[PDB]
C-alpha cells in the first residue's frame, strides 16, 4: 500500500526496494508526483533520485531512518531537472556521496540544480564505466541515449525484476511525453527502445511520473517519440 509519511508516499515494491513519491505544485500543471527508489543492499541503503526539494529529501532520509535504520551509502540521480536533483543539498548535508551523469553535473548550474559530487561516464554501448560507479552493489546504471533530456540515465536493480526509467519512460496509457524543450526529438524513440533492450528481463518498469507498469510502458513511450521525428 501507499504509506503516507508527512507529505510523501512510500510503497514497497520488492523485499529490499521501495518507491519514494514527492509532490510539487507546478502552476499550470497541478500537484505533480515524482517517484524515485530506495534499495537496501545488506547493511546499507542506496537512493535513486532526490525529491523535488531539500525539505522533502530530508524527509526521505527520516523515513529511511525509521523504517530501515541503516546508513545511506550513496545516491544516484537520473538527470538535471528539479524532480530528480532538487534535493541535492539535503543529501550533502547528511554526508551522503552523490553521483550523476557527468553531463547532468555540467548542466546542473544552468538548470538551477546543485551538482552531484561524482560524475558517471558511459561506454559507447551505454553501460556505466565501472570505475565511475564504485560500490553501487545491485544498481546497474545505463545511459540509453538522449531523449527526455540529453543527460537522462536509467537504473536496473539486480536480484529483482525492476528497472527504473526515470523521466524517459511514461506509462502505457500516457498521451504525451510532456514538455520537449530539453528533449532530443530526433533520438528520443531509439533511446526508449535502448532502455528496454538493456534490461530485457525487467517485468516491473518504475518511472518518475506514473505508477509502476509492465513493459508495455516502454513501447508506448517509443511509439509516441516516433512522432517527434
Ligand atoms: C519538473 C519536471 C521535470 S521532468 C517537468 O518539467 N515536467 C514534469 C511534469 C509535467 C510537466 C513537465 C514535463 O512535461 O516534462
Ligand atoms: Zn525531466
Ligand atoms: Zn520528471
Amino acid at each position: 500500500g501507499d504509506q503516507r509519511f508527512g507529505d510523501l508516499v512510500f510503497r514497497q515494491l520488492a523485499p529490499n526496494v521501495w518507491q519514494h513519491t514527492s509532490y510539487l505544485d507546478m502552476p499550470g500543471f497541478g500537484a505533480v508526483a515524482s517517484n524515485g527508489l530506495i534499495v537496501r543492499d545488506g547493511g546499507r541503503v542506496l537512493v535513486v533520485d532526490t525529491a523535488w526539494t531539500d525539505d522533502q529529501t530530508a524527509q526521505i532520509l527520516n523515513w529511511i531512518k525509521q523504517e530501515i535504520n541503516l546508513p545511506v551509502a550513496l545516491a544516484v540521480v537520473t538527470h538535471a531537472h528539479q524532480d530528480k536533483m532538487g534535493g541535492m543539498d539535503a543529501l550533502h548535508a547528511a554526508g551522503i556521496a552523490t553521483y550523476a551523469n557527468a553531463l547532468s553535473n555540467q548542466l546542473a548550474p544552468q538548470e538551477g540544480m546543485v551538482a552531484a559530487q561524482h560524475s558517471l561516464t558511459f561506454a559507447a554501448n551505454g553501460w556505466v564505466e565501472p570505475a565511475t560507479a564504485p560500490n553501487f552493489g545491485p544498481l546497474k546504471v545505463f545511459y540509453p541515449g538522449p531523449g527526455h533530456t540529453s543527460d537522462n540515465i536509467t537504473v536496473g536493480i539486480d536480484g529483482t525484476d525492476i528497472a527504473f526509467g526515470g523521466c524517459l519512460i511514461k506509462d502505457s496509457k500516457a498521451k504525451s511525453l510532456g514538455n520537449l524543450g530539453d528533449a532530443d526529438t530526433e533520438h528520443y524513440a531509439a533511446s526508449a527502445r535502448a532502455f528496454g533492450a538493456a534490461f530485457p528481463k525487467a517485468s516491473m518498469i518504475v518511472m518518475s511520473h506514473s505508477a509502476p507498469d509492465s513493459r508495455a510502458a516502454i513501447t508506448h513511450t517509443a511509439r509516441m517519440a516516433d512522432k517527434l521525428r
